[PDB]
């Protein structure tokens, strides 16, 4: 019962920011205040073709390393949210030459789920679209088979089998693909986004029994940042005595310690607030 007033305060605050048209100002404060750490490995000449965008790089301190002697580099970051007790890997959409690296990362990190928030057409077609046309990544010795998929209006869930060809171990990977979230846009609705997030949660993919979920979009910052921020803030609102004590700006700044550029537009920041308030009300209702 105590939560009613807390949610009223959150909704009032949201409405005050809307009325004043202050989302961009708050978003620019976040950009201004965001961490700046070196990305020396990302910038090595040998890695140029491993980055989709020159201007989007993983920090050295939080990058995911491939277990390779040859070249350990992938444009991917580990976001470790200590208070929420959740970790995520945020990565760019695989390139034609980094699909093997992507799946190697999924394997090595022991991930159970991949969350994709963009569409191919960018991003390489890194998973099989037909059961009978499996993919083999010869560079990393991995085989990937589409087992089934469930296509809904705003998202698709695929069951994939990932096989390490060296050991013959197989793992089930769940692919959660939100298909209606344009570059620098927002999801179809808070409801659509939350339904999707709740499906990811329900699947167990986010549990500490597994490696970190792999989340990507095109650059691995805007949509991926929005998704992870909302999830973390929802965790915190459930965990804390007072849900209104969760400061979404503060949480985003924390996440930006681990990867640059998380949340790419003022409207995405707005959306994150809206989705978190609505999701928390739902959960705590
Ligand atoms: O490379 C980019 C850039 C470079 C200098 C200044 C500003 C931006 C971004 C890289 C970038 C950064 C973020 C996203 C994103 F936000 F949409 P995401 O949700 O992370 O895929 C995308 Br798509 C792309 C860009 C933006 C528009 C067109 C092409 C490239
Ligand atoms: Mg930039
Ligand atoms: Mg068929
Ligand atoms: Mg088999």
């Amino acid at each position: 019962a105590a939560d009613k007033l807390e949610f009223m305060e959150m909704e009032k605050e949201f409405e005050q920011i809307d009325k004043s048209g202050s989302w961009a100002a708050i978003y620019q404060d976040i950009r201004h205040e965001a961490s700046d750490f070196p990305c020396r490995v990302a910038k090595l000449p040998k890695n140029k073709n491993r980055n989709r965008y020159r201007d989007v790089s993983p920090f050295d301190h939080s990058r995911i390393k491939l277990h390779q002697e040859d070249n350990d580099y992938i444009n991917a970051s580990l976001i470790k949210m200590e208070e929420a007790q959740r970790s995520y890997i945020l990565t760019q959409g695989p390139l034609p030459n980094t699909c093997g690296h992507f799946w190697e990362m999924v394997w090595e990190q022991k991930s159970r789920g991949v969350v994709m928030l963009n569409r191919v057409m960018k991003c390489a077609q890194y998973w099989p679209q037909k059961e009978e046309k499996e993919m083999i990544f010869e560079d990393t010795n991995l085989k990937l088979t589409l087992i089934s998929e469930d296509i809904k209006s705003y998202y698709t869930v695929r069951q994939l089998e990932l096989e390490n060809l060296t050991t013959q171990e197989t793992r089930e990977i769940l692919h959660f693909h939100y298909t209606t979230w344009p570059d620098f846009g927002v999801p179809e609705s808070p409801a659509s986004f939350l339904n999707f997030l709740f499906k990811v949660r329900e699947s167990g993919s986010l549990s500490p029994e597994h490696g970190p979920v792999v989340v990507h979009c095109s650059a691995g910052i805007g949509r991926s940042g929005t998704f992870c921020l909302a999830d973390t803030c929802l965790l915190l609102m459930d965990k804390r005595k007072d849900p209104s004590s969760v400061d979404i700006k503060k949480v985003l700044l924390e996440m930006r310690k681990f990867r640059m550029g998380l949340i790419q537009t003022a409207d995405q920041l707005r959306f994150s607030y809206l989705a978190v308030i609505e999701g928390a009300k739902f959960i705590m209702g």
